[PDB]
């Protein structure tokens, strides 16, 4: 055992060891829809971007849980990452359809985190996950809604027109 | 023969030669379909623009080629600078798709004369063609299909609204 | 027949399509020269930058022609850049004076060109000429023949000395 | 079949999709390497340092491949990111003794992927892989064998010192 | 067998270690020529200064060799430096010469060190050649080309004038 | 005999080409140290780094002995720059010994120099050995015999982390 283990029980250690694959996971899905976007026979640069920035976001939400994980005395156990459900996107609104149901199956995930912490009574970690992925979600779930609601009253998917205006005007 | 001809096919040099003249007749293409966008009932000036950018683009490949025909003692022979097959390029999407092919014909030619440098042991050639010439290409072809699909999907060339929009929003 | 054609005679317009041409071709003529210059059994690097500028300038001078053609109301019809009538300009000094007799020759049509404005009572066109090309074209044949002049006097062509000189002092 | 595809073998694109998988995989390497030296029990910064740099630049290298898959008009194929054969990386020295093989396994596969390209007569895949990828493999390599060279002669891994003092000396 | 020696055959070790003498040989050559310059009956510091830049020239090829050599995982065996062929270079143009027949005699060298890259299936060696060593050969050689025909040109070696204001206007 | 000369007798100009060489030849010995610290089962960038400075140090060693021939009005001989007695120097502190009893061996020349300008009643030879060459000697051997002392006092050869620990604090 850590010499700096402290409260930490050994099934929040191994929540942390899931959520920190479901977060580079997340990272990989924006990965592939950003790659997505700059398909020649897509060419849609702003969400290509969006996308990245995304990636690189969730890259960080997993980079703050290693170190709680070594902060805490912790083991890290990674895992592979897995592959997104789809190689193909269909289109900008979809990805946007399909990033709003990640971002809001991570948030369960991270409630479920949180009660388990509140649960062991470790509110160290309770905080840790109120502090930094809580509101982070609720405002990327928001956002991404935002984006939904815009193409959707704009008319995508069916509108390519629509998509092409708003990965200008919004993304850009 | 040159006092600094070494390793140098008398091939290599003629395929040159006609290297220069395609590069010239691009860029030439480019400069017919610029002024076709300045026409009054074409006015499109950021397609003008961006084709006069490609005009020199290809005038600099041209160049460069000059240039090592002398630096590796070969002889340029210049030929008559051939007109583009159109006068009237119809459209924004049509433009684009006639470049697109353009620049597709200029990369088979470029890589034939990369297999004729491999064929006559020319590696000074060989690179030569790879640095400045290959990935340009590559870059340039992919640009262009960016370019055909995004309009194609705003509505092009039914669509002028659509060529509208995309000469403010991408080419502007 | 053009929303904006005003007072165009079709003469005019024909005129100022084969004016464009001999620009183009003036600037090739240019083009061809400077790259002699950069011959390893020729190197006289002045003179293959003051060609090399003359044949961007003859190219501003076919941008403009083509303006007025779109803005007038004519419609632009590109013709084939015939190559010169050297591949071997021989010396410093036979260059100059081949470019005087092009220059001389541009001229020429320019003076008809004016006289066919005037006649077919195209103040428009015929200020044109006088403001963008008279002029230009007298300053340019009297500045060779200054250099004619000066490589003559030196002791060109026979003089490969006189000929180096030139190109460091004046030319440099 | 792409509207940008040209010269670009069905292997080639296959290929290609391995290679990204191969970089990502590297850099999880790295990245489990990295969170390793950060542990309360080996505590050494700057080599978890050195690892979440080398995490990073392998991620770079994906990009630029999966880049080359759109710009070339192939399709990305992404696959799982395996994590790695270890957990507990064990020491400084093993770290540096494993990314050692690491570097020499991702360099195997791209000297594979470069004959390849050879062989299907794609030249523009050549020198990709040339310019962006194989000196960069010879550097990394060489970098990694002097690291395991120093801590070797300083007396690793049985001395804790010399880890310790690499780490503060070489390393930050 | 080095710890990072990997597609490196014993050949391309041993043609390495034969170029690394050659350039610095021909570093030798180009410092015995500038020394040459400055001598109280001959008196051309330009010259002086321009064959002691192509010494320092030749001598950072041969580090980058060196460089190689390590990177690969080679070892460097050193040889004696050959002085020139000559004491007396004679006069402006005759260095010129010699230097331009160096050039080419070092060029040949490294197009075989190419052909045996190629033939052992080592595509990093090959493109260091090409990136690093074939085009300043070309550059190199054309340089040369042009110095030799101004001083033929102007008169050179009869003319001790030539010599002079050839020092003075273009390698001053 | 030269135009220059004056009291420059024929031995001293034999001994300054004879020193000239030496000091190549000790420049080529530093190029030869510098390169062995820069090898992957060595690695020692410092060391490195302080032998190339050494080498380029005696490079201006031998351009004072050229330049002093010339303006003396004798004539430079040059002769082969022989190869180093060894291609492994071993270590950090075999190699500085190895410097060390190089720097004493071209002392020793100098000084028999020196007692051939006072035999021959040449105090402008004399004074230039004293100026640029004889403290400097002195300097160089003095600051080796530190060099030599330190690593041997901290362990040296014997001890890895000795040499890796003077790399990084005095030459670093
Ligand atoms: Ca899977
Ligand atoms: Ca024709
Ligand atoms: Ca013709
Ligand atoms: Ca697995
Ligand atoms: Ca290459
Ligand atoms: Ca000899
Ligand atoms: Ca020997
Ligand atoms: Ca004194
Ligand atoms: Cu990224
Ligand atoms: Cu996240
Ligand atoms: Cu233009
Ligand atoms: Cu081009
Ligand atoms: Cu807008
Ligand atoms: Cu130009
Ligand atoms: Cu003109
Ligand atoms: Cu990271
Ligand atoms: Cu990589
Ligand atoms: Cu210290
Ligand atoms: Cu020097
Ligand atoms: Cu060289
Ligand atoms: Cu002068
Ligand atoms: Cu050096
Ligand atoms: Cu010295």
């Amino acid at each position: 055992t850590s010499q700096v283990r402290q409260n930490y029980h050994q099934d929040s250690e191994a929540a942390i060891n899931r959520q920190i694959n479901l977060e580079l996971y997340a990272s990989y899905v924006y990965l592939s829809m950003s790659e997505y976007f700059d398909r020649d026979d897509v060419a849609l640069k702003n969400f290509a971007k969006y996308f990245h920035h995304q990636s690189h976001e969730e890259h960080e939400h997993a980079h703050k849980l290693m170190k709680l994980q070594e902060q805490r005395g912790g083991r890290i156990f990674l895992q592979d990452i897995q592959k997104a459900d789809e190689d193909d996107w269909e289109s900008g609104l979809n990805a946007m359809e399909a990033a709003l149901h990640l971002e809001k199956n991570v948030n369960q995930s991270l409630l479920e985190l949180h009660k388990l912490a509140t649960d062991k009574n470790d509110p160290h970690l309770a905080d840790f996950i109120e502090t930094h992925y809580l509101n982070e979600q609720v405002k990327a779930i928001k956002e991404l809604g935002d984006h939904v609601t815009n193409l959707r009253k704009m008319g995508a998917p069916e509108s390519g027109l629509a998509e092409y205006l708003f990965d200008k005007h919004t993304l850009g």
